[PDB]
């Protein structure tokens, strides 16, 4: 699929785009890849700080829904209008398939100021999209428009410029080394998973593991940090100060951290595996939870349960098997890491009442 290979650009911070094609004749447009949301939306008016905007009145295969949707967040918010139009990835697959698109024509700390994406492709599930379920992803359109197998995966390789790979309908097996180990999705939703036990530095928290899942725990492109309920923030920060000058705010994300050009630990996350009692763990290195900025400490704490963002996903090459209900987890051909370690993906392990992990 070397058609899909390093197809993402982005730049740090401001999250990974693919370029897309939409209307007839194609209108080319930067779009956020997002697993954490389900609508694909596309700025569709002069917004100073958009590049580009999807301009319906030049399209003549644009197909009005005649229903608009507000979509506010715990940041941002954006309206819009609904309509069909033909879409194409010209660095993806090659086809064209009629999905839902919202034409946003009015948003307020939504778009980026100074980058260089217009729109966003959620390709989580239909019961978290917006106004409601019936609206059908885009995922899902092209699924059951083409003969594109139902899977997605992603390198995400950050690098003030970022790249990476969307294969879509398959898995590139040059993207990632050892092998695959893959997690239920809990519930097509959001990417549901279960944590089911968390170490630091080889130490376990030994907390109930439903507090790693409280109440849900996601894998999203969309966020950038490793996002903890804040009972496991503290525990992280803790065992890591453990492994100095360390200003309580800066743990907070409050502020920022200074040092010049190992006292901080490796983070292993065992995820529910296949079997019934057995997981497997990944691992990432503080050059995933440490981010060049002055690095950022890059864990934060979230009341909306644990979520899995770059900071994870730049350590692996991650399968939305969503065909199998599953998403894998390799070492990813692209991460950062020394002469001594490397991020990992390792098993099997022998983990007892996984099940009771899950909130619910
Ligand atoms: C975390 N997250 C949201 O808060 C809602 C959205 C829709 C926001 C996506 C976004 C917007 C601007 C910059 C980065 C990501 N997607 C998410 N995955």
């Amino acid at each position: 699929f070397v058609e899909m290979v390093d197809n993402l650009r982005g730049k740090s911070g401001q999250g990974y785009y693919v370029e897309m094609t939409v209307g007839s004749p194609p209108q080319t447009l930067n779009i956020l890849v997002d697993t954490g949301s389900s609508n694909f939306a596309v700025g569709a008016a002069p917004h100073p700080f958009l590049h580009r905007y999807y301009q319906r009145q030049l399209s003549s295969t644009y197909r009005d829904l005649r229903k608009g949707v507000y979509v506010p967040y715990t940041q941002g918010k954006w309206e819009g209008e609904l309509g069909t139009d033909l879409v194409s990835i010209p660095h993806g697959p090659n086809v064209t398939v009629r999905a839902n698109i919202a034409a946003i024509t009015e948003s307020d700390k939504f778009f980026i100021n100074g980058s260089n994406w217009e729109g966003i492709l959620g390709l989580a599930y239909a019961e978290i999209a917006r106004p409601d379920d019936s609206l059908e992803p885009f995922f899902d359109s092209l699924v059951k428009q083409t003969h594109v197998p139902n899977l997605f995966s992603l390198q995400l390789c950050g690098a003030a410029s970022v790249g990476g790979s969307m294969i879509i309908g398959g898995i590139d097996h040059s993207l990632y080394t050892g092998s695959l180990w893959y997690t239920p999705i809990r519930r097509e939703w959001y990417y549901e998973v279960i944590i089911v036990r968390v170490e630091i530095n080889g130490q376990d928290l030994k907390m109930d593991c439903k507090e790693y899942n409280y109440d849900k725990s996601i894998v999203d492109s969309g966020t950038t940090n490793l996002r903890l309920p804040k009972k496991v923030f503290e525990a992280a920060v803790k065992s890591i100060k453990a492994a100095e000058k360390f200003p309580d705010g800066f743990w907070l994300g409050e502020q920022l951290v200074c040092w010049q050009a190992n006292i901080f630990p490796v983070i292993s996350l065992y995820l529910m595996g296949e079997v019934t009692n057995q997981s497997f763990r990944i691992t990432i290195l503080p050059q995933q939870y440490l981010r060049p900025v002055c690095y950022k400490f890059a864990i934060s704490q979230s009341s909306t349960g644990t979520v899995m963002g770059a900071v994870i996903m730049e350590g692996f090459y991650v399968v939305f098997d969503r065909a199998r209900k599953r998403i894998g987890f390799a070492v990813s051909a692209c991460h950062v890491h020394d002469e001594f370690r490397t991020a990992a993906v390792e098993g099997p392990f022998v983990t007892l009442d996984m099940e009771d992990c899950g909130y619910n």
